[PDB]
């Protein structure tokens, strides 16, 4: 064991396949598709991407993998639904694998220094303008329901 | 297990008239409140209707793209604060996503309704249109009604013939 979020261990070419196509066959608004994912296995560039968190990612900079989840607003006005999807769909086929995730939000987030999340991923992965950034799964090896939220019929129920 | 569950889902319009039993419905409000969220705020909430009645009125909630709500067997309307979390969208489409794939898990058919930036017949939110139906405070925002029931068709799986590579780019836009 270690401190690191995640293990030395190697993610297989097929599970790294497996998480792309999970992201692939997410169900979109009028199959509109809008997103599109950057899948980061640079070390160097998983430390620089991890500072799109305001304190700056652990998960991400120890990541095996990260999965940069983002869509055109052109394509769907129900964007943010579609990337969210996406981006729990890659969770989920992560935890059927064995392995970790780790979703960090960016958008409506800001860095350390206050530059909005967004705009600092793009400056790292080069992303154009016209792609909004909703999210960062991080992913490898891994190092009291509240009921009363549930309204029968009519809110507070009758 | 979860590979095949994601490759067989499809949205389902038509169902049959069996009635969802107590484990089922107590499965799906378990997923709905299982959903990860920001700041473990859990900033959702949820309207569960089995009432046919009530699920004839939100079939109204827009026009013609809704109107296969009025033959589901139940309707999870998820909905957030959007003072408890400036990401509500995210936090109610995940809560969303999640009970549609328990649906699935269960071997029943869902569809996503979105409510969100969406408009009835005469040009009235859909959000507002439902927040009537249901007696839901105006603070709450309503993203999406997930039509519940039966199957009354089979879908075909998604063929990965038609994944669209182009769209998976390495460490930078554009890379290969």
């Amino acid at each position: 064991r270690s401190m690191r979020k995640f293990t030395d261990e190697e993610l297989t070419q097929d599970e790294v396949v497996a998480l792309m196509k999970a992201a692939l066959m997410s169900p979109s608004s009028k199959r509109s598709n809008s997103w599109q994912f950057v899948v980061v296995d640079d070390k160097e560039k998983l430390k620089e991407l991890s500072h799109c968190k305001e304190q700056a990612s652990s998960f991400i900079a120890d990541a095996a993998l990260a999965i940069v989840v983002m869509a055109d607003p052109l394509a769907s006005d129900v964007w943010i639904e579609d990337a969210s999807i996406a981006s729990i769909m890659i969770q989920l086929q992560a935890e059927d694998l064995g392995l970790g995730s780790c979703w960090v939000q960016v958008r409506e987030r800001f860095t350390a220094t206050g530059m909005p999340s967004d705009e600092f991923v793009h400056g790292i992965l080069d992303i154009p303008l016209q792609l909004q950034i909703l999210s960062v799964i991080a992913i490898g090896h891994k190092g009291h329901l509240q009921w009363e939220k549930i309204h029968i019929n009519k809110f507070g129920g009758k």
